[PDB]
C-alpha cells in the first residue's frame, strides 16, 4: 500500500489515514504536499515484541522534497498507531491493522 504525507491541498493527513496491511505487505509512504513529513510509531501503541526504533523514521530525518519516500514492512499482527512529528499536535496521526 501507498500513503500520502499530506493531501495536495497541504492537508495535514495521511491518505488513507486508517487501513488495513497484510503481515509483509510494503507500505510505502509517500511525501505529498504541506512537508516536512515523517514517519514514527507510537511504542505504546503498537504490538507487544514490536520494536519501534526498527520501524520509525530517524528523528532528524524528515522528508522535505515531494515524491520523497519511507518504505516499511510490518509483521507482527495488530494494530499500530503512527504520526507525524511535525504535524502530530495537527492530527496527522494513522492507524495501520496488520492481518
Ligand atoms: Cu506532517
Amino acid at each position: 500500500v501507498e500513503v500520502l504525507l499530506g493531501g495536495d491541498d497541504g492537508s495535514e493527513a495521511f491518505l488513507p489515514g486508517d487501513f488495513s496491511v497484510a503481515s509483509g505487505e510494503e507500505i510505502v509512504f509517500k511525501n505529498n504536499a504541506g512537508f516536512p513529513h515523517n514517519v514514527v510509531f507510537d511504542e505504546d501503541e503498537i504490538p507487544s515484541g514490536v520494536d519501534a526504533a526498527k520501524i520509525s523514521m530517524s528523528e532528524e530525518d524528515l522528508l522535505n522534497a515531494p515524491g520523497e519516500t519511507y518504505k516499511v514492512t510490518l509483521t507482527e499482527k495488530g494494530t499500530y498507531k503512527f504520526y507525524c512529528s511535525p504535524h502530530q499536535g495537527a492530527g496527522m496521526v494513522g492507524k495501520v491493522t496488520v492481518n
